[PDB]
Formats: C-alpha cells, sequence, structure tokens
C-alpha cells in the first residue's frame, strides 16, 4: 500500500467510484488556473522541489574557494480533511443515487479555491509569489457600473499590446465579477458576451480569485509544477463516520512578468 | 565560419535555441509590414543592389557615343547591438526557465520598428521613399474623436476605388489609433470590429508607423528585398556580459504609387 | 556547448589529455571520503536539491486547511579556479614531458580537500553537518604518544559494537596522525599496521580531517549526492596565461548517527 491508505478505509467499491467521481466533477469546475497555465507531469513523491537555475553568494569556505547555493522553489502539500457518514457509504451497494456527498463536494471545492488563489494571489510562506504580485503591468481599478466592465477590460488589452505579448488572451472574473457581467445586458446579450468579443481566448469564470486577470495563452509564461495530483487518502474511523483527505502538492512559477494585467475593486 | 562568429561567443546551445526563439518570436509580433507587401528571398551576403531597370544619361565618353548608367537601389544593413548577461546564460543550462531575455526583446523591437519605420516611412539616406510619401492618392487627417475613425477609413476606400484597384484592402493602424478604436465601445462591440466590417483584409496593429495606411494586398505593388533576413551575430565579451546584435539587410520599392492611401493627426 | 566553454580555451588537445589526467591523479589520491561513503550517480547540471522526505509545519493558508513545506538539501557548487603558463601548454605539442601542472595539482589537492572536509568536519552555510558533528557516539582524545593510538581506536571500536553496529569498519587519520603512527614503530613493524590488525577495512589517509575517523562501511549509511561530478572548465585567458577552474557540486548526508566515532586532539 501507498500513503493514502486506501484498503484500510470501510469504504465500498462502488461507493469509493461514487466518491472519486464526485471529488473529480466538482474540482475540475471551480478550477480556473489549470485552463490557462502550463501544467507539468507529476514528478512523483520524492520530488519536493523545483529548480529555478540560479545561484546564491555564500561565505567562502575557505581561501581561493568561491561557493555558490542553487536555488529553488519547494512544494508545498495541501490537504483538506473532510468526514463522510458511514450510512451515506452503505447506502451505495443497495442501489442508493442520492448519497450524500456534500462534504466531499466542499472539500473539492475547498481545494480548489486555494490552488486558484495560490497561483493568482499567492502564498508567501510557500514562496510563491502570485501572477497579480509579479506581474509588472500596471493595475487597473475595475468601475462600479458593469457597463463599463469592457472598457476598462480594453485598457488591460491596450497594456499586453504595449508589453510586445502575442498569444491568445483569457480573461478571469471573479464570481462577483462574472455575475454582475451575467446579470447585466445590452441589446439582447449579457456584458459577458461583450467581453467575449474583446478576446480571442475564453471569458473564464474564476470564483477564487479577487478581481479580474487578463493574461497571454501562448504557453510558457505561467508554469504549475506537481508532485503529486489530486488524491483522496484515509485519515481514521469510527462506527459512524471516515474521516479521509483531499491531497496535493504543488508549487507555482511565473517565469514571464509582462504576460499579465490583474484589476481589483 | 562566416561574419556572425556565432561559435566565438560564450553561448551555450539551450540558451542560443532560448535567444532565438525570444528574438524571432518579439520580431513578428511587431511586425506589420511583412503581412502586407511582397517579400523576396533572401539574395545573400554579395547582393547589394537591386537594378530599376531605368538609365541615367552621361555626358558622352566620345564623339558618336551614347552612354547610359544603370539604376539602382542600394541595400542597408541594419545592426542593433544588445548585451546579455552571462549569469542569465548559464542559468539556461541549469534549468532556469525565466532567464532575463530583456535586451534581445528590445533590439528585436527596435529592428522591427526601424523595418516598419523604413517601409512606411521612407529612409532617405538609404534612397527609400515610403509609403507615405510615394502614395499619389490624396492624404487624410484622422479625427479626434474614435467614434469618427471609421468615417474617414471609409473616405480612404473610396479613394483607392477612384483610384482603381482591385484586391483586399488592409488597414494598419498607429499604436495609438489602434488603442482608440480598440477601448472605445459602441452598441456592444469596440470601433476596432466596425473598421472589421469595411474591409475583406485585416486590421493589423503597426507600433511602430505614425497615423494610418489602408492599402490593397492584391500582390505586386509592394516589395521589400532582402539580401539577408534577421540574423543573431557575436560582437565581443567581458567576465560579465556578451555583446551580440541583430543584423538584417534590405530596401523597399514600391512599384504602384496609387494603391495606398496614408493618413496622419 | 557547455558551461565548461572548454572550446573556448587556448589549450591543444595533447595539454587537455595531460591536464584531465593530473587533475584526476592528484584528487583520487587526496580523496579519503569516497572511498568509505555511497556516492550516488551525477544527478545532472538541473538537480538543485535533495528532498529529505520531511515536512514543515506553515501559517495555515485558510481555515480548514493543513499546509505543509517539503524539506530538502540544496547542492553547493565549489569552484576552485587555477592560472596556467601559456608556454607550458605550448611545450606539450612540441614532445615536453616535464611541463608545470603544480597549479592543477594545487587546484585539485585543494578541492579534494574542501569536499572531504565538507563530508567529515561540515559546511554550515550549505547546511551540512558533518560526521563528527552528525555521531550520536562519545567523542574521545588521541593520546600524544603514537604508541598509545592502537588502544583508544580500540575503545573506538568498543563503541560502534555498543551501538549495535556490524560490517567492515575503517579507520581514517589526519597526516599528523598518519605521519605519526607510520613513523613509529614497535616489534620490526610500525603502529599502522597494529591498527591494520583491529579492523577488517582499511588504514585510510585523510590529509584533510583533523583527528581521527572510525566508522562502518557496511553501505546505507553515509550518502554524497553529486549533481555533477569533478569537470575543468575554462574563465578567460591573456597572452601569457589561461585561467581555468575546477568545479563540482555536491551535498552530503548523514542517515545513521551512531555509524561513526570522531577522535581528536
Amino acid at each position: 500500500m501507498n500513503n493514502l491508505y486506501r484498503d484500510l478505509a470501510p469504504v465500498t467499491e462502488a461507493a469509493w467510484a461514487e466518491i472519486e467521481l464526485e471529488a473529480a466533477r466538482t474540482f475540475k469546475r471551480h478550477i480556473a488556473g489549470r485552463r490557462v497555465v502550463d501544467v507539468s507531469d507529476p514528478g512523483g513523491p520524492v520530488t519536493a522541489a523545483v529548480s529555478t537555475g540560479r545561484l546564491i553568494d555564500v561565505k567562502a569556505p575557505t581561501n581561493g574557494v568561491i561557493a555558490h547555493l542553487r536555488a529553488s522553489k519547494p512544494l508545498v502539500r495541501l490537504r483538506v480533511p473532510f468526514t463522510l457518514s458511514r450510512n451515506e457509504i452503505d447506502d451505495v451497494e443497495r442501489g442508493s443515487k442520492d448519497s450524500d456527498w456534500e462534504p466531499v463536494k466542499e472539500a473539492a471545492k475547498k481545494l480548489a479555491f486555494v490552488e486558484d488563489r495560490t497561483i493568482f494571489e499567492g502564498y508567501s510562506a510557500a514562496s510563491i509569489e502570485g501572477i497579480r504580485s509579479a506581474s509588472s503591468n500596471p493595475a487597473l481599478t475595475l468601475p462600479e457600473d458593469p457597463r463599463e466592465i469592457p472598457d476598462v477590460i480594453s485598457q488591460a488589452l491596450s497594456e499586453l499590446r504595449l508589453a510586445g505579448v502575442d498569444g491568445p488572451y483569457s480573461v478571469l472574473l471573479s464570481a462577483d465579477v462574472y455575475t454582475k457581467v451575467s446579470e447585466t445586458s445590452d441589446h439582447g446579450y449579457p456584458i459577458r458576451e461583450h467581453l467575449n468579443r474583446l478576446v480571442d481566448g475564453d471569458i473564464i469564470w474564476a470564483p477564487a480569485i479577487d478581481g479580474a486577470f487578463v493574461l497571454t495563452t501562448r504557453g510558457g509564461d505561467f508554469d504549475l509544477q506537481l508532485g503529486t495530483d489530486v488524491a483522496i487518502g484515509y485519515a481514521s474511523h469510527d462506527t459512524d463516520t471516515v474521516r479521509l483527505y483531499l491531497q496535493e502538492t504543488l508549487t507555482f512559477l511565473c517565469y514571464t512578468a509582462e504576460a499579465s494585467v490583474a484589476l481589483s475593486h
């Protein structure tokens, strides 16, 4: 067995298939970051750091010796525990199709939110700079009126053009901004369609982020490094409940500072 | 070896591939001129002039002798030096993917700007007349209001129609004008889309030019002659930096005076 | 080419072969550490850190999220520059066999001394704990009289026996201690032979270390990780001299605290 200790969990095979399906579905729906960044293959469990290729000056060991430390970025392992009713698990073999997988959905939504907020806003404790912090283009303010959203977005499209950047540009919106441009309409279309006319990429719902992000998806600018992708593991169990977790280990690198514009309220 | 002296540069193979990729990418993005003019095959290093096929009267050598000089256009070699950190070059073999290629990008942007400004505004010292100067159609004034841009552009489309010209017409805009028609919107579309409806060619971002240019891309009207295309060459190096250059040799010919309209502010 | 920039050096092929032979020979003679520790295959230039498999508690990103940083050990790149006369280099093609390779020998001796002192005494700036510091067995004092050396060494052999350890034990001596037990004799043998009778391993000359070390060579206790093994690289040159360097990148790990005894004066 492995670190998931999956065979020790009192979960049947059919219940496991339903839990895997629910977690994978809810996660994909709430991920916006993997649609725009380069996603590496999983390195594996032993992978601990990503080389940046830079060098750090250290106090010379002896006379005439020049020493340099190799710089690297550590992976962070992110774990979201959740708790399942054993009655709901037992219902699945009897043929129930409405078993309560709400904790699985909440854990997948929380893991997806962490991953997206780590990619776009950073996680300083894990030495990850967000796309918002690593952007060299000027930051823009989103207006109160949703009918004035496409104007400011177009100004962001000016800045990537002034930065000398090609590629399909894509706009990612926070859930508040996505709702505002979805529910306001002008001439038989919502403002989301007006945003769709400005770019050759995609208007992407990004419920974890704040503000908005416009960026190129030409490739090679944004890199998500995975040691291991999302997995479900077993912690402990009692007569009534099974404690499990969702787990993934990653770091994020931004190679190109001028490939994005961040917007705030 | 050749005049690039490329093997003498202290640049690794992987670093060379990254520099070539960065320079080629940034150059294409900033070229507008090659999308509309006929571009010849590279003549080669020995190519020095392009025959125009005209004749120049010279003082008769002797009695009964009629002499004429063949007219030609000289090529100009354009060189943009740039300077790279050797630490950034050394980072590439160690696996860095964020090496500072800003000087390469600035050199490619500057070379592209020179080439486009030479094609459209001319370079008198190199005996190159620009498209703006060689146009026989009347010049138009671009209005201050971007909502009045498509009107004047349509008047330019009248002039090529009054000049008796067929073919897909294409509109090239300066970066100021492109930004103005991109960021102003009317009825759910930016003014750039309104320009796109007027022509069967393309709205082309041309950040080097001034004003705007409307012209036919039927072929055979505008000819860019290349002796050698863009190449990267090695000048000199020290402990910290490598001096290199971008280099291209060309001339530009406009055969058809009535195939274009220039616009100014 | 690579980071060594070897083809840029004004060094002939025969001179290169002599320099490689001299450096490799002098290095092996002065290495004691690789004879007793496990030496990994070279990871390669991109390798920057070694995973330890441990976890570091970090401030929770959000509520209900448990985060942990993966622990790792950075590699250190160690570079010893040296300077060669170009006349000595030119002598080699003419058939000289006494070309002055003293700087190569001094650079190889200095690199070997650094590597051995890093393995056995540590390099705190590179986060490397030495075998002396990581040993859990008690430290012993070497006596002034060399005839009393084998007694104390035998007490060290008691401690590894009290630590519950098997395997061929090996004794490494500093150059002072090796000279003292080599030059003092008892009953027709030097004291080095008396040390040789106590162990089934080897009396190893270790000129870089202080004191003495007794340890098991059963395997899996001491691990030297190499990104890249010893290589010769080219820095710069003038009319008279060529500046080159010896370079290696490594870290050292001690997995088993009770597998060694350190001795001091």
